[PDB]
């Protein structure tokens, strides 16, 4: 059960979060956590893992800047990070209020969230997992979400490819700066588009 | 002169490259020497320098990549480029061809070359008239060069940013590897487009 790695049940969880976030993203949520089930069943990882993390993944979305740079003074993170915004810290930043309010100490599941936006060069299972179900999930509707599913299916390792491909394609297509760490993951996973 | 800088006159440059490189490369060689010196004279970068660093940008562009190694560990440049290929190489280790053939040892001219496909995060405003330059010449005639054209003709950071947002957005686009250093110039420059 949930219990097992954070304060409370499933049910006085999403009570918490329907406070915390806006319908439509708690939704996405909750299609996160069934998308990571599945995903997790097919790619050998815990499924109760990967459903917890792939319901907590966006748990700070709604943070503000300030509560984000508190954060980062009180842990003492990369004082770089002061440079970015929502997009990076909510999963970079949020795990440590996820922390603080849930009292999660699992590191594989912490990980997954923390790297779910920006990946990494080296990626556990879980994390990718984490990362593919946050794009795939079945309220998403965005052009080649199809192609991603079909992927997904398929492989874990293509799927990250795929993903992180289209957003630093998207990212510069918009003209928005790319968190370094994205490239990394980029180039670490490219060669399974082959 | 260009023997101002060099071992020979620019006939005898041109005589020499047109051994070293095919035909069409030649000519995008020549078109770069043109665009160069018109953006010099726009944004207040010698011409001369520029005309000089532009025919010069693509002279290593036909190493093999035996030669491109056996560079790297003669000069002991970074090792982590034995990753790469000609793309990355023929300026960043291709100078040092160049410095040994022609006798050039000018600094901004070797930067400029040096960086003409990566760029940096800071680039003097030789290094980007080089950079726009190779995108802009009168012989290229890609999807939306015109767009690339306006942009030059009133900023070069504009330019810089414009040609930087669409080779990253080409890459994951065609799900090439891409070298690290762009993003860097990438992330410095993007403010511009707005
Ligand atoms: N390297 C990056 N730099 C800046 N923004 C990014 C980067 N990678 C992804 N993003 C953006 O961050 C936003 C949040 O992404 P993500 O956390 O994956 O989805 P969600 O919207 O469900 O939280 C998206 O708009 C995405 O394009
Ligand atoms: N960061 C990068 N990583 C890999 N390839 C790149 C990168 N930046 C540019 N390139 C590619 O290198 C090739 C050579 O580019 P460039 O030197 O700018 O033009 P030219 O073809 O005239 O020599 C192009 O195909 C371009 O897309
Ligand atoms: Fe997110
Ligand atoms: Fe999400
Ligand atoms: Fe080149
Ligand atoms: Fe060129
Ligand atoms: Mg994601
Ligand atoms: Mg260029």
């Amino acid at each position: 059960s949930y219990q097992d790695y954070i304060n409370c049940s499933r049910e006085a969880l999403l009570e918490k979060m329907a406070e915390l976030l806006p319908e439509k993203r708690l939704t996405h949520c909750l299609g996160v956590e069934r998308a990571a089930m599945e995903l997790a069943q097919r790619f050998g990882v815990d499924v109760e893992k990967a459903s917890l993390a792939g319901l907590l993944h966006d748990y700070a979305k709604k943070l503000s800047d300030q509560e984000f740079l508190v954060l980062i003074d009180r842990y003492q993170l990369d004082p770089d990070l002061k440079n970015w915004g929502n997009n990076v810290w909510h999963g970079m930043v949020g795990i440590y209020k996820i922390q603080e309010d849930l009292d999660l100490h699992d590191s594989e599941i912490l990980r997954a969230i923390e790297i779910h936006t920006v990946g990494a060069g080296q990626m556990t299972d879980l994390d990718k997992v984490i990362y593919v179900a946050d794009y795939i999930e079945h309220n998403r509707a965005f052009p080649g979400v199809d192609v991603a599913r079909e992927i997904a299916s398929l492989s874990l390792n293509k799927a990250v490819a795929y993903e992180t491909a289209r957003t630093v394609e998207y990212l510069a297509h918009q003209g928005f700066p790319i968190y370094p760490q994205t490239l990394e993951t980029y180039n670490a996973f490219v060669h399974y588009l082959k």
